């Protein structure tokens, strides 16, 4: 209801990323940081590795105060698949659609987090002018 702004932002970031993106069909190697007991060479070739659960775990630390660092995680976990698995593999597919579904949701919700985008931008300079 008022200076809960943040916290209200990054809740509603969660339950995308747990109601509307880790639902894709197949998401779940999505979901956690890639196992390197599976794929020994993921870390040689991947410089920053992201995933949903590491971007949850950014998300109760409130490290997105807006949608767009959120979406640049979002988008990072789509290139890094292009990278490692190439632009036509099922997993570059998967990806990409974690990446739409994403954008759709945040579009349902334009009007509404803009507002709190606005009201958690003016809250950070007013209260670092102290
Ligand atoms: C070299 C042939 O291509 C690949 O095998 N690539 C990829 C493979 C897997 C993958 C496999 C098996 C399992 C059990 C898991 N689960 S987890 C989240 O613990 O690591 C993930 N994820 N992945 C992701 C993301 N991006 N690429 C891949």
């Amino acid at each position: 209801s008022m200076d809960d702004d943040q916290v209200a932002f990054s809740f509603i970031l969660d339950n995308i990323v747990t109601q509307k993106m880790m639902a894709v069909p197949d998401s779940w190697p999505f979901h956690h940081p890639v196992n390197k007991k599976f794929v020994p060479d993921y870390y040689k070739v991947i410089v920053n590795p992201m995933d949903l659960e590491t971007i949850r775990k950014n998300i109760s630390k409130h490290k997105y105060q807006s949608r767009e660092s959120f979406l640049d995680d979002v988008n990072l976990i789509l290139a890094n698949s292009v990278k490692y698995n190439g632009p036509e593999s099922q997993y570059t597919k998967t990806a990409q659609e974690i990446v739409n579904v994403c954008y759709q949701t945040l579009t349902e919700y334009d009007e509404h987090l803009t507002q709190l985008e606005k009201d958690i931008c003016t809250a950070k300079e007013a209260a670092l002018e102290e």
